[PDB]
């Protein structure tokens, strides 16, 4: 008849002494063994409600969408955002910024396909330049996803050796890792205390600021050469809305929202898609039978000549199930992004007060044994029926659900399929490390799950 059951906390340190050393997710998976799918965990001084498994996640985010559609904070970035931009906004602010984003993301968007195709070719082009040398694919996979989002937002794409562009992508990488670091998870619990001392949070804050100053300077240029009848990109469109509303008593179209909303899209748009790729090719190195089986489907469906295209999808159910599996296994946001309830809410006989944070442990759905047979292993069959046809599932929710559902899943999936197939079409992969010696153990597991560094060669097939 009250907030969900869970480990009895202490004053000051909530459930610190019951956490697991390996981090927040490990801790939660245990607490689940004992407490069930719905439970409270005091992270520092606050009863954060965890929801696990597809039933429960779906029941909150969908059936109770209103109650569960609010946004929590990520302690490590909150000092910078403080509720601005679409990702971290609530109430009307979010409403406006979500609508704005979704509409202008499509407008130049869902041509988007043409831009991914073009970028995919600049990409092949660069991988030829490497001449099969060993390389860390990190910056490139970042470049390509970033360029898609940049073209939509700044109206252009960046050269792969643009120093100032590489500087931006370095900041995203570091930042996401600092966030996901163990000090990151620790900061989630004790930022009240830890904020007053040195540590990664200050690096993150500084980084976000740098990125934001670039965005801000770019906004200034857009303003100087703005043509009210020929809006170039998302920033221009924003600037016009800003003008339209400048007499409205409260516009959410403020400079803070412009800069941070842009940053949110720019960053979000870059990080996960590229990471999925990174973790995807490490999986190809570890399982070449899957890689060449994907090639043999590229063979039949596209041949080795024609740029692949979104239409090819339906005809390539294996490649598609391979991608779904890469996503599932990668599990890139094991805990999604934090929610809050917007009212005093009933859930399974429990009561969650207004404004009680809620974590939807997406990872528990992507690993649910009722839906996947060896949840811990990389196996495309998980997305295939007996006939080798595509088998989508209720539990594949790496984008979350509901009103906060990833507003980029559409473009993320285009990018994923396009970039993936266009690479495999042209290249084969090898590394020094023998397949079964390849370690899939992530180098960070916090807010994000981050794959180890690896070296890779792309050998031509001509
Ligand atoms: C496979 C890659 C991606 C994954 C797995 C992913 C996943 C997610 C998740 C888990 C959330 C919030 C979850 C929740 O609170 O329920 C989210 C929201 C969001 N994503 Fe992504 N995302 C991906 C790619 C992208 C891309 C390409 C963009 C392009 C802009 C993007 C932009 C955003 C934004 C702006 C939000 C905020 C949604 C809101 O607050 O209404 N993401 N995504
Ligand atoms: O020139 C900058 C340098 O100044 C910095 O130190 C600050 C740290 O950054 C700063 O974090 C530390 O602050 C002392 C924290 C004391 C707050 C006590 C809190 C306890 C919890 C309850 C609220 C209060 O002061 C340090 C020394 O003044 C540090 O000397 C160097 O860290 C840094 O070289």
């Amino acid at each position: 008849g009250k907030l969900p059951p869970g480990p009895r906390p202490l004053p000051l340190l909530g459930n610190l002494l019951q956490m697991d050393r390996r981090g927040l997710l490990k801790s939660f998976l245990r607490f689940r063994e004992k407490y069930g799918d719905v439970f409270t965990v005091h992270l520092g001084p606050r009863p954060v409600v965890m929801l696990c498994g597809v039933e429960a996640i779906r029941e909150a985010l969908v059936d109770k969408a209103e109650a569960f559609s609010g946004r929590g904070k990520i302690a490590m970035v909150d000092p910078f955002f403080r509720g601005y931009g679409v990702i971290f906004a609530n109430g009307n602010r979010w409403k406006v910024l979500r609508r704005f984003s979704v509409t202008t993301m499509r407008d130049f968007g869902m041509s988007v396909e043409e831009r991914i195709q073009e970028e995919a070719q600049c990409l092949i082009e660069e991988l030829r330049k490497s001449k099969g040398a060993l390389m860390d694919p990190t910056f490139l996979f970042q470049s390509i996803t970033a360029n898609i989002i940049c073209s939509i937002v700044f109206g252009k794409r960046f050269h792969y050796q643009d120093q100032e562009f590489l500087k931006m992508l370095n900041l995203f990488y570091q930042t996401f890792s600092l966030i996901s670091s163990v000090f990151g998870q620790l900061f989630e619990l004790f930022s009240g205390f830890l904020k007053h001392f040195p540590g990664a949070h200050r690096q993150v804050y500084k980084n976000l600021q740098e990125i934001n100053a670039y965005i801000g300077h770019s906004v200034e240029k857009h303003r100087e050469t703005l043509d009210p009848s020929a809006p170039r990109d998302l920033i221009d469109t924003y600037l016009l809305h800003m003008e339209k509303e400048k007499s409205n008593a409260h516009s959410e179209f403020s400079h803070q929202n412009l800069n941070l909303n842009t940053l949110s899209l720019f960053f979000a748009g870059t990080e996960t898609t590229s990471t999925t790729l990174r973790y995807g090719f490490l999986l190809m190195l570890k399982y070449p039978h899957v890689a060449e089986r994907v090639y043999r489907e590229i063979e039949q469906v596209i041949g080795p000549h024609r740029p692949p295209e979104l239409h090819d999808r339906a005809k390539m159910p294996y490649t598609e199930a391979v991608i779904y599996e890469i996503q599932r296994f990668s599990d890139l946001l094991p805990m999604g992004v934090p929610h809050i309830v917007t009212q005093h809410t009933s859930f399974r006989g429990y009561i969650i007060p207004k404004d009680t944070e809620v974590f939807l442990i997406l990872s528990t759905a992507l690993h649910d044994p009722h839906y996947f047979e060896k949840p811990d292993a990389f196996n495309p069959d998980h997305f295939l029926d007996a006939n080798g046809a595509l088998k989508k599932t209720e539990a594949f929710i790496p984008f979350s659900l509901g009103k906060r559902i990833c507003l980029g899943e559409g473009i993320a999936r285009a990018e994923l399929f396009l970039f993936f197939t266009t690479i495999l079409q042209n290249f084969s992969m090898a590394s020094p490390v023998a397949p079964e010696d390849i370690d899939l153990t992530p180098q960070e597991c916090g807010v994000g799950k981050i794959p180890p560094t690896y070296q890779i060669r792309f050998l031509p097939r001509h």
